[PDB]
């Protein structure tokens, strides 16, 4: 029984494991309300630190789904409506096209052409984001394409903070991670923590730990253990467990708005009817999704992404692969953390063969 749990995860972890040459990965299974930690390989090649679930990884994109989070409390206090104008929380934004562009496109990416990344003439300074938005003009109507972007969602993120009057990596330490009750997922690991933070490895085991960037915190700031993203998966699997204002936030994030393919956008998660064929989910976590700009069908009403359908987010930076999916209706909850950034194609396959075992 824990034999058999074991022997499904081992079949679907090892060979990829294997394949893609991964020195660590956690998996952390939230069923029937039970959590299930299996921890393979190193944390550390150097020094021979094994993976546990309080390792710490870099979780890259997944990180937007915190910042939706903190968007849905700064909806849940009023502070903020979706189809208010990007502008009117950033005065430096006020007479640029950010007069015509809804907090909504930013947070679903439909801003009308935000790229994939700031441009690497883009430092981490204050000056140099305000002055990049402040010249930046649409390729196309806002509302209409979908391009995954990181100004997109970093800007959503970064206005969810003004509408609150705090910095945003201030808002997240001292009142959502707390309100999550998550004490390893941090923005900047403290010092005190450094011995549980893993290895990223590149091309020729190259060490990467992420650098910084220009709105990293709303875009692929979070470090977590297997342990506290599961946490965060198990308010996302019961939100009314939480104090009303959070409940209220998280729901905020279960929300779809429009459609690609077989993909529902969200605020931060992506998804799908579930069961789905796993060739259609590794679509939807496909390159081109990623680098492309697609039409949206856009829905009548937001739709309730609850029940049949799977739940889900890739992230990754150079050094790491995360991903994370659940299924509301089934109380199940899955992530996978991995120290190298390898294939979604691959980490959905991990998934989809332990979603499927455990069904």
């Amino acid at each position: 029984p824990a034999d058999r749990l074991k022997a499904l995860v081992d079949a679907a972890v090892q060979p990829v494991m294997k394949a893609n040459d991964i020195p660590g990965l956690a998996v952390a299974i939230s069923l029937k309300g039970e959590p299930h930690y299996f921890s393979y390989g190193l944390a550390s090649k150097e020094d021979g630190r094994r993976v546990t679930p309080e390792t710490l990884f870099e979780i890259g994109s997944v990180s937007k789904t915190f910042t939706a989070t903190l968007a849905g409390y700064a909806l849940a206090q009023d502070k903020m409506r979706l189809d208010d104008r990007a502008s009117q929380h950033w005065p430096a934004l006020q007479g640029s096209r950010f007069d015509g562009i809804s907090l909504l496109d930013l947070a679903t990416y439909t801003a009308g052409g935000l790229p994939l990344q700031f441009p690497d003439s883009v430092q981490k300074d204050q000056a140099q984001i305000r002055d990049y938005y402040r010249q930046w003009q649409p390729t196309y109507a806002p509302g209409s394409q979908r391009l995954y972007s990181n100004p997109s969602i970093g800007l959503f993120g970064y206005l969810a903070a003004r509408s609150l009057g705090q910095p945003f990596e201030r808002l997240m330490e001292q009142q959502v991670f707390p309100a999550l009750g998550l004490e390893q997922t941090h923005l900047d690991v403290p010092e005190a923590a450094l011995a549980q933070y893993a290895q990223g490895y590149g091309k020729d085991d190259r060490p990467l730990r992420v650098g910084p960037g220009p709105l990293d915190a709303e875009g692929y700031g979070v470090k977590t253990s297997a342990a506290d993203l599961l946490r965060f998966v198990d308010a996302n699997l019961h939100p009314e467990r939480l104090d009303r204002p959070w409940a209220q936030a998280l729901d905020a994030t279960h929300r779809g708005y429009y459609k690609v393919g077989d993909m529902t956008q969200g605020l931060g998660w992506e998804a799908y009817d579930w069961p789905i064929s796993l060739k259609r989910l590794q679509a939807g976590n496909s390159t081109p999704m990623a680098l492309q700009p697609h039409r949206i069908a856009r829905l009548p009403a937001p739709q309730a992404l609850e029940g049949q359908r799977l739940l889900n987010k890739t992230g990754s930076t150079n050094g790491f692969g995360a991903y994370v999916a659940f299924v509301p209706g089934r109380d199940l909850g899955l992530v996978i953390l991995a120290n190298r950034n390898y294939p979604n194609a691959e980490r959905v396959k991990i998934a989809y063969a332990i979603l499927s075992g455990l069904e």
